[PDB]
């Protein structure tokens, strides 16, 4: 019968370790299940905040598209202006050349007129001076025609 | 004591084979929990580089968003000069297509003056020639008045 006593005491061994390797799985595996827990935690985390940061990009590029139709609104109004003012510039350019040009003409006729009005005063003092001198001959011819009609009465 | 011994055997062995069962439940499911967290450790690693692409496409466009910002400026800037030169530009032209209005009014005003003034002139011109006639008429008639005298006085 010292079997039985053996074979008791060789089971009572193994349960032992046996025991002991539960309760060491047990505890492994309670770690490792707060292990996994904790890591899809993180994950869920990060999946949140990749989910905001693609909204403000997303916010962005809105903000680029608006930037970039009123870019292109400001380059075409700096076109329309810079158009206008090409033309009025030019309009001035050639209005002033003919300023130019107009200017010098009434400078000439003013001197024309200028030393027209000489020539008439000059020729009104010489006939100032004629009509003196008719007048001076027809005064003689008088005076002769009564002196020959005088004479012939003699 | 035998009866005893083999009853004893027989709850050993019980609980020997239960105890065999945990062990490998329990390293199934060890497996199983190290695999899963091995699995989302992947994919947190991922999220991670994923998260570094996105942040960093966002601070390329904060980094365009500020100099499409002092763009912005630089073309308020272009286009308040551009206005205040076509406004003087305007003036300009204006006052100069005006002033070509008037200066030719002006020599209209000075050729017709002109025209008059040498119209006075080609008159006085004329009766200058009739009084020199005139007085050719009166030298010739008062010469031969003298001699006529002088002849009357020798008779």
């Amino acid at each position: 019968m010292k079997q039985l006593e053996d074979k008791v005491e060789e089971l009572l061994s193994k349960n032992y370790h046996l025991e002991n390797e539960v309760a060491r799985l047990k505890k492994l595996l309670e770690r490792a299940e707060e292990r996994a827990e904790l890591s899809e935690g993180k994950s869920a985390e990060l999946e949140e905040e990749l989910k905001t940061v693609t909204n403000n990009l997303k916010s962005l590029e809105a903000q680029a598209e608006k930037y970039s139709q009123k870019e292109d609104k400001y380059e075409e109004e700096i076109k329309v202006l810079s158009d206008k003012l090409k033309e009025a510039e030019t309009r001035a350019e050639f209005a002033e050349r003919s300023v130019t040009k107009l200017e010098k003409s009434i400078d000439d006729l003013e001197d024309e007129l200028y030393a027209q009005k000489l020539k008439y005063k000059a020729i009104s003092e010489e006939m100032k001076q004629l009509e003196d001198k008719v007048e001076e001959l027809l005064s003689k011819n008088y005076h002769l025609e009564n002196e020959v009609a005088r004479l012939k009465k003699l």
